[PDB]
């Protein structure tokens, strides 16, 4: 019964937001996508031109029932998010309800961090964005999980599996996530879960 | 300067053909998005529920200038490209024009193979389908280049950024490939066009 509300804004990074809800429908989560910041409209031209069609607008599923919120990046997509109070507030409902917040690339610095939504909390994003990250919080690893305030971040195109596989295992089990690993064909060093 | 058509159809894996066609991109390449729906509908629903929007029917972009033509796999998708005579005609005009035929995962062995459209050469394609492949032209390699008749294939939604990375490598060169694969933070065990 898990489910993800996955947020895709103009400008949002295609492979990020594609990548992570394949690996959630591969784990039996159900995705919603939602667009944001288009004044209802579906369809979500992506920062390679990917053109894509979300499901519902953010204003009406921000309210549902998810376990997790899901946060790609693209630079201009995830300002869109910045900009978005609704976008915001969401995040931070998400956050005081306990449950997680999930966000890639450039996404944390864009998003979390001007917001001082997670101001203590490990995380991390796309590398050449690091300064943009308090120095204190800042990690520079593929995937970073942090339980204390159920955030999870990662870095870029590259890390989209790791972050899909982290989902799953959080939300679904680890048992799960080596199901789904294993029938991607992933490259040798991303973690697979196995026993 | 250089293209690529790539093709989609109802049931395609969408992380599969979104990395592919957003490496591309980041090569410089010009992409065309062809739905190989039988109806012509642009408006494709991917193997894990995406939505993506292709440019054209098929039938308006078949005879394009393109360097290459891109297959993604998803069964369902492969199937489609299978019983599409425009598909299979284009593929092998691209082959018998000397373009490169570049397929993914389940694309090989359901497209390619049934068509005996490359009696002769080296391919992969998803490793449970590799019954599917006749056993003198299997490798069990993330990707398999074959100059002698211009095939490149790939395995799986994890080998995506390998197969996307080579045709930059064969379109554009091995400086473009470096260079994306540099932007990505992909996985250590990911050729990465260095040395």
């Amino acid at each position: 019964s898990a489910s993800a509300l996955v947020c895709l804004a103009p400008g949002s990074e295609e492979t990020e937001a594609v990548t992570t809800i394949d690996l959630l429908v591969r784990g039996g989560i159900k995705v919603t996508t939602a667009s944001v910041a288009s004044d209802g409209n579906l369809a979500i031209t992506c920062s390679r031109g990917v053109k894509l069609l979300a499901d519902a607008p953010l204003v009406e599923v921000a309210d549902g029932e998810y376990d997790v919120i899901v946060l790609p990046g693209g630079i201009k997509g995830a300002e869109c998010f910045r900009d978005s109070t609704l976008l915001v507030e969401t995040v931070k409902q998400f956050h005081r309800s306990g449950r997680i917040v999930a966000a890639i690339c450039a996404a944390p610095a864009t998003v979390l961090v001007p917001h001082d939504i997670f101001p203590i909390g490990n995380m991390t994003g796309f590398p050449t964005l690091k300064d943009k990250i308090p120095a204190e919080q800042w990690l520079d690893k593929r995937v970073v999980w942090d339980a204390r305030v159920k955030l999870l971040t990662s870095q870029g195109p590259g890390t989209a599996i790791d972050f899909g596989l982290k989902i799953i295992d959080l939300l679904v089990g680890r048992e799960k996530a080596h199901e789904v690993a294993s029938q991607l064909v992933m490259a040798a060093g991303i973690y697979n879960y196995y026993e």
